């Protein structure tokens, strides 16, 4: 065994505080970790901090911790290889000591000296599993089980989702390559099939999630976990509270932030249009096409940086709103990231599809300061916003114990893994497919090539580039599925407006634009209901097995358990007297 | 005790079959009822049928039946005064004998001779409770508990729903009387408040249902019950099946039935319009107004009869589709009754609001065979369709053991109670409020007067006019709540189209009609989401009490339960050695 039976290693800083407080905090830390059933070995690894090591002290204490974790589990209503054995020890460290034990928050409150705690990689399993499916291009269910046993299943749902999305992506890739050689752009045949794919993928992954969360034993996780909330009073079985009206008021800061960000990006896009008209009039290039579209390509390449800036602003605003639980914090964060994603990514194309193309005759005289807008302008917007941001990234890509501790010190300085920074890009790609893929039908091919190139890069990052996350116990990919549903809904309006407005070359005839919007959205809702109710009747195998197991358990437990006025109830004291009375009555009445 | 401890009385016919088979069926009936723990006394009550009486044989058998019913309950995951004590005996009679016992289906299969089984009324409780709140006009929670202990809670949810609907109805009554003296008809102020009321009532009753089903102990009832399905094969733990594709095909008979019913009622309404134009041209009356609108009032009074005819056709079509469970049967029946309700009730007003008023100049020359259509024509349509159908009904309304058995024989010939025939009328009233109440704002007053007149008539009918239903264990009012939600959604489009088309007197300007439809529907969805998410944070008392009880039970049960490589884990065998090693390391590093 490479790791010397180490489960978790707990980093403990001392450089902030002075000397004689650090020994008191260290003594109460080790006293908590030994009061709960954990063994501890401290040896320093950093110049500024020494980290302790934590394993299960004995088999009886480990079985007690496993039984307590299972009791909290099946009271809330929700060992194995490594996920269960590391999850019960992370609960043993972190769970707030009214239950479970030892109540260690990572760095926030009363525990500001201890830094992040983290398990250790198993480099044999990681290297063999990384080089095993370097030539597979499609993982299997046993393979997702091998990524579930390590890393937990919060990683398992993310990897299963990315593999299922990559498998469903090659139907619009083949279709939008077939509908590009044959029948051009802005086509009803491609638009109806694209909206059907956007419905079917979400309504199929919503079923695959239930199947996968019945296969793995994490069926329903609504066990909410507290976080570093800053309570002002102490209401009273005591708990710190925070009123729902001050959070309501603080949540109204999202409206001026989103309005000002939309106004600023509209100013940037209008500046780019003005510079484009300037280089269109003033001759500046022998090729003249790529040089007249220089600022669009520059801002399309620069959009990830301003998106990351707005992500840090939204993260600080989300920390200001002071959520009590972690589920509501993640929901609010995903909503703010969705708003920033919309404003940054789809507004430079909505702003030129519905404002600048049709109103070119009234905005070109307003933007031609210091003295021909086709739908090809919109098609080149979609090209430069779904191609160049990845072309630029690829072009920047091409250009004794002394051996164990020196890799523990190397793992302790790595960064921390997240799912959201790699799943936001999935949400952006699905928005580009849902909203205005009928403009240029090679958007699914341009996304399939990028996903096929960066297929194993996320697994490489989760193995060797960042430290191992503690095995979480997720049930869904999160609120991103609700974001995908909303994004498909907006796409069924946007794509059907664009197809009416730009196919076959005049007068827009609004009495027909709004009728197309109305009928296409209310056809989307009906088709989504039909696909959802059809897929709810086809049952995947890993939930049928659990339903059959639960029915057999119920049937066995039920087969175990089963194996004055009174002058009325004395005439027929049994069965045979009632039978002969009925015999006499039928013979008398039928005779 | 008036009823001589009789729980259920089981009617058994013999006039269909001959003599010597009836004694065999009677003997196996009494053998089943005595094999399960029930006492039986048979005495004849009809000329054509003799019915047995059923009570619990002993206290040990009654406690065994109660424990078996509770075991099936809390295995499916879902005594008292009369509801529990009669429910366990109805399960003891009916439950299909693989569990529970005695497997008696009422009249369908293998048991065609036995007619409907039924409990007996308690006339003291019924008369005292009927004359107690003859002067109350608003029932209390203890009062709904007294209607829950008798009659079960499938009656309790219906009575609580009708009382809550009557309490919420007097806000649009007072508002539409206030908005009628002041600001006329087709008004935005009344339309926005009417749509807000239609949202708030449904999103408040959806919360009151959870509160009431936590107060009563019927939290989640998804325990599906089989019915008289006609299986063709015997698949194999054996069960008869029916393929989901033959039911799918049989369910496509609803489309030609609804299309032909809509075409027939459109023909009737066009005939009424032609006769109205005929009496408008040919002078026939000194008053001339009521005489020119004679056929509208005649068909508006006749609509309940053709609606009942279409209900029998829809019931036969629903029996043709051969559903396996009773929940899916009730859902499909409620959907067909909703379609018939729409076609019969709101199509004669949609057909004159969106076809005949605006297209009067192109349809009056087509309907004036044998040789002025204002919005007042639409207002008089709404008046004659929401007033005269109840005025006609009110005008037709104004113009030893020998004593116990002679009332058991009287109760055995009564009809059978249902909820659907009195809840369909609620759904029709809510549709008239949701869709086109802005046309004539005294529609809520005309409904409030009718409900206040017929307030206690349903309780009178459930006591003395029909026999007592067995105590069912419902959880919701049913699919009618989903029908009310769909009906409010259609109303937010219809009312906002009518208000644009008919307020302040020309050119319709479609680019504005469809924009009003779009913005009003997507404002309805946002306001419904906001009201639903706001009401999900205000917790009613009877579910907070159950949450506190379950949390205290979990806390008590959790406080009960808690009260080479190895040369690494030998340097510090305990806590004090790790403490002094950490002390030496901090003093060496900080020195
Ligand atoms: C093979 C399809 C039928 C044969 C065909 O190609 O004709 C189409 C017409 O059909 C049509 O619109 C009618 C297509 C009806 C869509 C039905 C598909 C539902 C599939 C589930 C062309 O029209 P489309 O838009 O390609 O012009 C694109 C271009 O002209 C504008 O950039
Ligand atoms: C509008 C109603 C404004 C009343 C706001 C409540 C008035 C009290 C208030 O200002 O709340 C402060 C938070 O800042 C707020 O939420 C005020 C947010 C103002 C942003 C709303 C403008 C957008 C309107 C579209 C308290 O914060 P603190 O630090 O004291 O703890
Ligand atoms: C400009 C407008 C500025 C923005 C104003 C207010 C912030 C929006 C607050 C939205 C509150 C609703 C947020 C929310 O929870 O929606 C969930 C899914 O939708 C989501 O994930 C994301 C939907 C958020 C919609 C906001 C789109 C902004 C578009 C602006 C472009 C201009 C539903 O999940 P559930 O399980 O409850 O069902
Ligand atoms: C959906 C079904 C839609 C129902 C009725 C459409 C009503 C439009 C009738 C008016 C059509 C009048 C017309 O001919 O317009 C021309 C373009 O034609 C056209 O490309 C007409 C084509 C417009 C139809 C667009 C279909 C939307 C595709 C479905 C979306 C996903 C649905 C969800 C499916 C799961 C002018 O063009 P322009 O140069 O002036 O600019
Ligand atoms: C998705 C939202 C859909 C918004 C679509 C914009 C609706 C604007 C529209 O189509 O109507 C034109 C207005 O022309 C007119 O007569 C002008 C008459 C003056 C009345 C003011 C019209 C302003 C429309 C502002 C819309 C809301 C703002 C945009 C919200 C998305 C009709 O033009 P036409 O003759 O071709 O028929
Ligand atoms: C094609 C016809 C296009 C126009 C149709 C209707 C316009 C007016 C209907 C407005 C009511 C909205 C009807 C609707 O789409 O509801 C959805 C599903 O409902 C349905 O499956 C029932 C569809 C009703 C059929 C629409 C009537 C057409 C006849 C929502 O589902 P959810 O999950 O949100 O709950
Ligand atoms: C007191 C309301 C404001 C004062 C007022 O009465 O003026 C109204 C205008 O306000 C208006 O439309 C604007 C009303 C805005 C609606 C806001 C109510 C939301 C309440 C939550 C009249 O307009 P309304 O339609 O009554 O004409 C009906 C009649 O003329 C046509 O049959
Ligand atoms: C359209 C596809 C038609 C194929 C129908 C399936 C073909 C076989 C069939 O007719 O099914 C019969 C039921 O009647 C059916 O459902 C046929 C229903 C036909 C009504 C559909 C027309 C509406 C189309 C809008 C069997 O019944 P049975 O007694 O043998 O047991
Ligand atoms: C003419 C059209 C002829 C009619 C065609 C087909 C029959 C409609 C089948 C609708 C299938 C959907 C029926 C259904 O289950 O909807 C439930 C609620 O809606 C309902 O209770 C009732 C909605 C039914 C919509 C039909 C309106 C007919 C309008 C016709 C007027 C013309 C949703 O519950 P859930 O929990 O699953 O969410
Ligand atoms: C909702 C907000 C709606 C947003 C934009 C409205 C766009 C319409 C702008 C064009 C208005 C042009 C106009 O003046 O039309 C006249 C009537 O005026 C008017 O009564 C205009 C009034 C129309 C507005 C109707 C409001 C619908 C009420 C909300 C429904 C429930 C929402 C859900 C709330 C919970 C002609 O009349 P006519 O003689 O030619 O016939
Ligand atoms: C809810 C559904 C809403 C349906 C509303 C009906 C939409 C009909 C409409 O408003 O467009 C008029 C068509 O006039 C025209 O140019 C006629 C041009 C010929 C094109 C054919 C138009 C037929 C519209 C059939 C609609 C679908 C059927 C109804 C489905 C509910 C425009 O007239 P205007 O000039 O005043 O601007
Ligand atoms: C006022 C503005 C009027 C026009 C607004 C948007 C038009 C395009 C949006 C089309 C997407 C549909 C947005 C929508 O209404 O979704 C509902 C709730 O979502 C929401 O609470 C989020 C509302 C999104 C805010 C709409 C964007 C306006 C900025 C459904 O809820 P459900 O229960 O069915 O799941």
């Amino acid at each position: 065994q490479e790791n010397h039976h180490v489960d978790y290693v707990i980093r403990f800083n001392y450089g902030d505080i002075d000397t004689p407080e650090a020994i008191k905090k260290f003594e109460v830390l080790l006293l908590e970790l030994s009061e709960v059933g954990l063994q501890t070995e401290v040896r320093q690894g950093d110049e500024n901090s020494l980290f302790v090591f934590v394993r299960a002290a004995s088999k009886k204490k480990l079985k007690r911790a496993v039984y307590q974790s299972r009791v909290r589990d099946w009271l809330y209503g929700v060992p194995q290889s490594e996920a269960e054995r590391l999850l019960v020890i992370y609960h043993l460290i972190t769970v707030p000591k009214a239950e479970g034990g030892a109540g260690i928050t990572p760095r926030h409150g009363e525990w500001k000296n201890v830094d992040a705690i983290f398990p250790l990689h198993d480099e044999e399993t990681n290297r063999q599993c990384m080089r095993e499916w370097s030539k597979k291009t499609f993982l299997s269910t046993e393979d997702l089980d091998r990524i579930r046993n390590t890393f937990g299943e919060h990683v398992g749902f993310y990897f299963a989702f990315l593999q299922s999305y990559f498998r469903f992506l090659m139907f619009p890739a083949a279709f939008g390559f077939s509908c590009w050689l044959l029948l051009g752009s802005f086509s009803i045949i491609y638009t109806v099939v694209n909206c059907l794919w956007c419905i079917v993928f979400i309504e199929y992954w919503k079923r695959q999630e239930e199947d996968l969360s019945c296969r793995w034993q994490t069926k329903g996780v609504s066990a909410v976990h507290e976080k570093r909330a800053e309570f002002k009073p102490e209401k009273e079985e005591v708990r710190g509270v925070f009123p729902a009206t001050k959070r309501m008021y603080r949540q109204l800061l999202q409206v001026p932030f989103a309005l000002l960000a939309a106004v600023a990006l509209g100013a940037i896009i209008a500046t780019c249009f003005a510079i484009e008209i300037f280089i269109s009039e003033v001759y500046n290039g022998p090729l003249k096409g790529y040089l007249v579209f220089i600022p669009t390509i520059l801002v399309s390449a620069l959009i990830p940086t301003m998106s990351a800036v707005l992500l840090t602003v939204a993260t600080k605003l989300n920390d200001y709103e002071n959520y009590e639980t972690q589920d509501a914090y993640k929901v609010a964060l995903t909503q703010k990231i969705f708003v920033v994603n919309f404003i940054t990514s789809y507004l430079p194309i909505i702003l030129t599809a519905f404002v600048y193309v049709p109103f070119a005759s009234r905005i070109v005289p307003y933007l031609d300061v210091f003295h021909s807008i086709n739908p090809d302008r919109l098609r080149k917007q979609v090209i430069y916003f779904t191609v160049t941001a990845q072309i630029v990234g690829f072009a920047l890509e091409t250009i004794d114990e002394a051996r164990f501790l020196t890799r523990v010190r190397n793992e302790a300085e790595l960064e921390d893994y997240d799912v959201t920074d790699d799943l936001r890009e999935m949400c952006i790609q699905f928005g580009y497919l849902a909203l205005f893929s009928p403009v240029w039908p090679l958007v699914p091919v341009s996304f399939l090539i990028n996903n096929w190139v960066e297929l194993r890069s996320d697994f490489f990052k989760i193995c060797v580039e960042c430290k191992r996350p503690w095995p979480q116990r997720a049930d869904t990919i999160g609120p991103w599925l609700d974001s995908l549903g909303f994004l498909s809904w907006v796409g069924s309006i946007t794509s059907s407006a664009l197809v009416y407005m730009f196919s076959n070359g005049t007068t827009i005839r609004c009495w027909a634009l709004l009728l197309t919007i109305f009928f296409s959205e209310h056809l989307y809702l009906i088709v989504r209901y039909a696909v959802r109710s059809a897929l709810a009747k086809l049952e995947p195998p890993n939930t049928r097995r659990e339903r059959i197991e639960r029915f057999m358990m119920r049937k066995r437990y039920l087969d175990t358990v089963l194996s004055p006025t009174e002058r009325f109830w004395m005439r027929q004291r049994g069965w045979k007297e009632s039978a002969e009375v009925g015999l006499s009555l039928i013979t008398k009445a039928k005779g």
